[PDB]
């Protein structure tokens, strides 16, 4: 069945064969669901663990992990040596950091996805058919109907599948369809056929979409549409059918892989190419094949060393950390990268109703008369500051609290308020908020009613679910409803006849539209007279209702009437519509109201600090142009007298849009109204064609394309569960302040990763320079690969994760983002991190020459024979025995490790900041840092002071002179960091006074150093 909105009730009855009165038989019930299939959407869980590992290991950096443990394994595997204990160590542990980070990541993934289908509504989705088994009314599950059955609906029930209207049996049908066409206002059905075949859903008045609720009225429909090829069916297959591309952390840090492999490339490349003369080499055995391996195994070892092993286990560690955070303040982030993404995002597309409006219509302004004099007249103005259904709100009369007894003109309103309508207002205990029962404007009413405590009833003991209608309880006893005068489409009015409970009259309330209760009244209530009407207080009304439906506050208006002497029930026949326009006569104005779908109040100040931050919000709506740019105006998005002839489009007006207006319109406009969810992808598309990180929040059916689109989608919590399946974060509690939030969180998680990204490169780097420096030389090996495998996971380690620490920018929300074709390490920090590398691999060598040589105490071994560390023969030696037993001692690589590890920590301490100095933010603000730092010293010196370790690790206890060579050693490394940063940044008190004894201590003594050779 196409088109079946085109076609006559007669076609699609003839098409299905199915009577209007009797229904299906339970032949053609069961010949449909074999056909159609049930109605369903599909929902498929294919992330099993083993999935879910080998997605998360598609990450470059893993991958190189990866790569580096293999081959680490497959050489120490030809290490022709009974030391496989230790030699398979290092590989090893690797595949432990690589995998325990994966269970780490995977079970964010199932965390959210616990706390997401936490917050999803559960009920029964049930449907009453007509079915020839029994004439009455049958109430099925909503699975169990198939394309050609007769639903009935009614009010406040949700319609389980597209049907065209057949009959309507209350002369109306007022349908919520916010959820898929995103409009604000319900709208009203007919059962006339739609001629236009590409007629959008916004004016397919003749069908009822799935998911969407019936403010009011009951009506018969036919189903014709069931299963995916409902609306919203097709709106989530043309989800699943959009492609999802990696994070822009994830493209950041997969460039940075890509450098990080062409350096290990270089570096391997450099050393097999300095020793091709010593590929033929007797010691080898004389070939060219044996000796080019052979130094190709050293090359490869060497390259592998430059590889940190804790590198994604610290990425992952942040991010978590991060995550953790956002989700302490109602911010369910699915995957790890994304909670990085809002930071960098350059523009935010919204979404108007359900987003960026409560979806929960509420009157805001309300005004009655107060005194007449001649041909105007005095105004009595309250504004109302509720947003949602919560009856929480108070009535302001010029900024100020007002009380409701001393205005009669008040209680009379609150009275014509709650006994002219007929919906309600319901607070659920499961879910914990009020909701409307019947049309969102009457429960706007009914809750104006509760607001204004007109009679002053006792309220503080009253229970919730009693707190939803009480005034409106109260005043509907004194007033006993008799019968409503049904609204019409000829007579914007509707009225009801209610007489008083109590003996010794039958007054008549009347609403509408202003014009015709205004027109149709000859008399005003000023309080509790009855002045006749005069031309200049009816255009004074005239005015202030205009100037309230027609500024940037566009308003719903309904005025408030009441007959005090009305014909009495014999003389009225309650059946033709001439009949109601003649009974609404000489009536008596009492006031009027204004209500909307009021943004959140914490949007304003939302879009203000993101156009701070440099993030234009642009809206995106399928309502009408009209309502978006009211509501942009209202929020901030639009000035109040801006113009907006070229900064707010439609989707017809975007259709026919020259190219280069198109990129025009997608830089500049910044509401888009009338649009599709197709549409609304379409746009997200050609923002992100402008190299855009883009952030899309939305929460109905229609957001969920343009949700998946998206770099990040964010869906709200009372958003629809296809909307929460296309978003990467969930804002549990509808703060909209949350986006901000994580703006800031992933600023702060990109610097803090940035700096100990660096400073484990610098690390490793300067690890491998060291043992490249001892292999050239010839000095024997200050440093092995367990120690370095200690001091990789724990002395860098722990410094990084106090790092990931580090103090917010001041700046950080008054900056434009990052442009995303940036690197994630520069070339200026390329040049940097070696320079700290390089010093410490030539002060480890350094350190551990210098106890060869001029250390007190030790062999005053020259530099000849420590350069022979092989040739320990009868070579001329001096004390031939006690160097040979003295070339392998533990106190060079003692000497070795606690410099790597101190000028470790001295880095560490100048991670702070990316470019600012250590004297004018000192480490006590990141007391993590410090506390990590005397940490990792207290477990050093624990491995320096225990039975088992120093024989694991070849190491012994120092002496305090050493310790003051190290820290002479140690500490110009702050200096050239500092000076590093200085030239970097152009082109306290406490910390200084407690450093310089330190710097005065340690340099009181020097020594020389007897070296004037090298090789
Ligand atoms: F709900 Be949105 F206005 F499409
Ligand atoms: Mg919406």
């Amino acid at each position: 069945m196409e088109n079946a909105h085109t076609k006559t009730v007669e076609e699609v009855l003839g098409h299905f064969g199915v009577n209007e009165s009797t229904g299906l038989s339970l032949e053609q019930v069961k010949k449909l669901k074999e056909r159609w299939g049930s109605n369903e959407l599909p929902a498929e869980e294919g992330k099993t663990l083993l999935e879910l590992v080998i997605e998360q290991f598609e990450d470059l950096l893993v991958r190189i992990l990866l790569l580096a443990a293999c081959i680490s394994f497959v050489l120490a595997w030809f290490e022709e040596g009974e030391e496989t204990i230790t030699a398979f160590v290092e590989p090893f542990v690797i595949l432990l950091i690589l995998v325990a980070n994966a269970i780490v990541g995977v079970w964010q993934e199932r965390n959210a996805e616990n706390a997401i289908e936490a917050l999803k509504e559960y009920e029964p989705e049930m449907g009453k058919v007509y079915r020839q088994d029994r004439k009455s009314v049958q109430r099925i599950k909503a699975k169990d109907i198939v394309p050609g059955d007769i639903v009935e609906i009614a009010v406040g029930d949700k319609v389980p599948a597209d049907i065209r209207l057949t009959s309507i049996k209350s002369t109306t049908l007022r349908v919520d369809q916010s959820i898929l066409t995103g409009e604000s206002v319900s709208v009203i059905k007919h059962t006339d056929p739609v001629p236009d075949p590409r007629a959008v859903n916004q004016d397919k008045k003749n069908m009822l979409f799935s998911g969407t609720n019936i403010a009011a009225g009951k009506a018969m429909g036919v189903v014709v549409a069931t299963g995916v090829n409902t609306e919203i069916g097709k709106i989530r297959d043309e989800m699943v059918a959009t492609e999802q591309e990696r994070t822009p952390l994830q493209q950041k840090l997969d460039e940075f892989g890509e450098q990080l492999s062409k350096v290990i490339s270089l570096i391997c490349i450099a050393v097999w190419i300095i020793n091709i003369g010593h590929f033929n080499d007797p010691v080898h055995g004389g070939s060219w094949i044996r000796g080019a391996i052979y130094y190709f195994k050293i090359a490869v070892a060497l390259a592998v060393a430059a590889i940190p092993e804790g590198l994604p286990a610290v990425i992952t560690t942040c991010l978590a950390l991060g995550t953790r955070r956002m989700a302490k303040k109602n911010a369910i982030v699915r995957s790890l990268p994304s909670v990085e993404t809002l930071g960098c995002t350059s523009v935010i597309c919204s979404d108007k109703t359900g987003t960026l409006t409560t979806n929960q219509m509420s009157v805001c302004r309300m005004f009655i008369l107060d005194r007449v004099e001649g041909d105007t007249c005095s105004l009595n103005e309250f504004t109302i500051t509720g947003s949602t259904y919560a009856p929480i709100g108070e009535v302001h009369k010029d900024d100020k609290p007002v009380n409701c007894h001393q205005y009669d003109g008040l209680v009379e309103l609150a009275t014509i308020c709650a006994l002219c309508n007929d919906s309600a207002l319901d607070y659920n205990e499961a879910k914990g908020v009020y909701e409307k029962v019947g049309e969102a404007t009457e429960t706007a009413l009914t809750c104006l009613v509760e607001k204004m405590n007109v009679f002053d009833t006792e309220l503080k003991g009253l229970s919730k679910i009693e707190r939803a209608n009480a005034c409106n309880s109260v005043i509907k006893q004194l007033m006993k409803k008799e019968f409503t005068l049904e609204f019409s489409r000829d007579r914007k009015s509707m009225s009801v006849y209610c007489t008083p409970n109590k003996p010794s009259m039958s007054k008549m309330f009347v609403k509408g539209a202003p014009e015709g209760v205004i027109d149709r009244c000859t008399h005003i209530r000023v309080g509790s007279t009855k002045v006749p009407m005069t031309s200049g207080v009816k255009q004074k009304i005239m005015s202030v209702i205009r100037e309230w439906g027609s500024g940037s506050d566009t308003l719903r208006c309904l005025a408030l009437a009441t007959h005090d002497n009305p014909l009495r029930r014999e003389e009225m026949h309650l059946e033709d519509s001439a009949n109601f326009i003649k009974y609404e006569t000489n009536l008596t104005f009492v006031g009027c109201v204004g209500m909307l779908d009021p943004p959140r109040i914490e949007v304003a100040s939302s879009v203000k600090l993101c156009r701070q931050a440099g993030i234009r919000v642009i809206m995106i709506t399928g309502d009408n142009k009209g309502t978006a740019v009211a509501i942009c105006r209202r929020i901030g998005i639009f000035g109040q007298d801006e113009d907006v002839t070229s900064k707010a489009f439609t989707g017809r007006e975007f259709d026919e849009l020259n190219p280069s207006a198109q990129r025009d319109a997608c830089l500049n406009a910044r509401c888009f109204a009338r649009v599709e969810p197709s549409h609304k992808s379409k746009i997200v598309e050609f923002l992100q064609s402008f190299d855009e990180i883009t952030a899309m929040t939305g929460d109905g059916v229609n957001d969920a394309p343009a949700l998946k689109k998206a770099e990040i989608g964010i869906a709200m919590g009372s958003g629809t569960a296809v909307a929460k399946t296309a978003s990467e974060m969930v804002l549990a509690d509808d703060n909209f302040s949350t986006i901000v939030a994580a703006v800031e969180e992933g600023r702060a998680i990109y610097n803090n990763m940035k700096q100990f990204i660096r400073y484990l490169i610098s690390s490793n780097v300067g690890e491998v320079v060291c043992i490249f420096l001892t292999a050239a030389l010839g000095f024997p090996e200050a440093l092995i690969p367990v120690q370095l495998l200690w001091v990789n996971l724990v002395t860098d380690g722990l410094p990084a994760t106090a790092l990931g620490f580090n103090p917010p920018d001041l700046d950080i929300m008054n900056k434009p983002p990052r442009n995303p074709k940036e690197p994630l390490i520069s070339g200026w920090l390329f040049f940097r991190y070696l320079a700290i590398g390089c010093y410490v691999g030539a002060a480890t060598v350094g350190a551990a020459a210098w106890w060869f040589i001029a250390a007190d105490g030790g062999p005053r071994v020259s530099f000849y024979q420590l350069s022979h560390f092989l040739q320990c023969k009868e070579d001329n030696p001096d004390f031939e025995g006690v160097d040979c037993a003295i070339f392998e001692s533990p106190y060079p690589m003692t000497m070795a490790l606690s410099v790597l590890v101190t000028i470790e920590m001295c880095n560490a301490l100048n991670s702070l900041s990316e470019n600012q100095s250590l004297l004018r933010m000192p480490p006590w603000e990141n007391i993590w840092l410090v506390g990590s730092i005397c940490l990792s010293m207290s477990l050093h010196f624990l491995i320096l002071y225990v039975e088992p370790l120093p024989l694991i690790f070849q190491i012994t206890p120092l002496n305090v002179t050493q310790w003051l060579m190290v820290l002479k050693i140690s500490l110009p490394v702050i200096l050239m960091d500092e000076t590093l940063k200085f030239v970097a940044r152009n082109y306290s008190w406490p910390f200084v006074l407690l450093i310089m004894p330190l710097v005065i201590w340690v340099y009181s003594t020097d020594t020389n150093f007897s070296d004037m050779f090298w090789s």
